């Protein structure tokens, strides 16, 4: 990842410049770059509540109460606890729309401010100008059926 | 009228057994929507208590769809078409989550829609089907209220109730 300063003003301004929200054939919605990244730029945070086990639970529950409700909630392990990223609710904020591929073009990079874990979306190549923000979901996956159990 | 609400049942009976025997989606089309992503457009006219489309999927009971969904839950680009709904005794599921072509999967909800889900019996069998709940123009989305199908999913997943 790029500067370490940098990475924190960044996330600290919620600034998202260089993509936009598109509608994505066989899709949905999907986010598009709109300017160049080079490999290791910070592209965007996946931006929510952080919020622990508990609390993501009873938030499920509401959800799932939710039609129009997505699937939002990110998992994630820091300093040996589990905690979530909930995303659910309808923003502004842009990388919780970003899509999953195998062969994306971001990476998930865990970023701690002062004892508080960030989940940022880092550039994992060079992106041109046009192309979809695609991430591998695996280890957001593979959190989440450690977080439920019943699924496993 | 002439038409008793009897003769009418088993007239419209016979010609949804013919749009599932054919699977034939006339009348609509996949868009994309702002602010939602995919849904299905109406592109003809639809009168109150038209078929419009089967919510088509593998009809499945609620042990199997549980065991579906931890595969699922592997499989990032998997969204979310379990359809759990309660059939004389028992709990059934149609699963969609693996149709294509199938359009009824892709209906979004709302409250304020226009379409309305109901059981459709073939020998037995339980098909959920969705009929138009008032006049429906061509350009609208078609929308209905997923209330029972949440509750359905909640009662099927004791761990979603808290
Ligand atoms: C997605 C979910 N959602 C939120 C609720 N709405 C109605 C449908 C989409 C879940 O409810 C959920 C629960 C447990 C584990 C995983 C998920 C989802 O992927
Ligand atoms: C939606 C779900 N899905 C399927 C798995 N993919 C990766 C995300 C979207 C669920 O997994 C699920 C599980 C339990 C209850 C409800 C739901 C969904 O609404």
């Amino acid at each position: 990842s790029e500067e370490r300063k940098r990475i924190d003003e960044l996330i600290e301004s919620g600034k998202e410049e260089g993509m936009k929200i598109d509608l994505i054939d066989g899709k949905g919605r999907g986010v598009i770059a709109t300017k160049q990244f080079s490999r290791g730029d910070f592209v965007v945070e996946y931006h929510g509540d952080l919020i622990e086990i508990t609390d993501a639970k009873k938030r499920e529950a509401l959800y799932a109460q939710d039609p129009s409700t997505g699937c939002y909630m990110y998992y994630f392990q820091y300093l040996s606890k589990t905690y979530c990223v909930d995303a659910t609710r309808e923003t502004n904020r842009l990388g919780r729309l970003i899509n999953h591929s195998k062969s994306g073009n971001c990476q998930t990079k865990l970023h701690d401010i002062d004892g508080v874990p960030h989940l940022i979306l880092i550039a994992s190549r060079d992106i041109a100008a046009g192309e979809e923000l695609l991430y591998d979901y695996g280890d957001r996956s593979k959190a989440s059926i450690e977080a439920h159990p019943w699924l496993k």
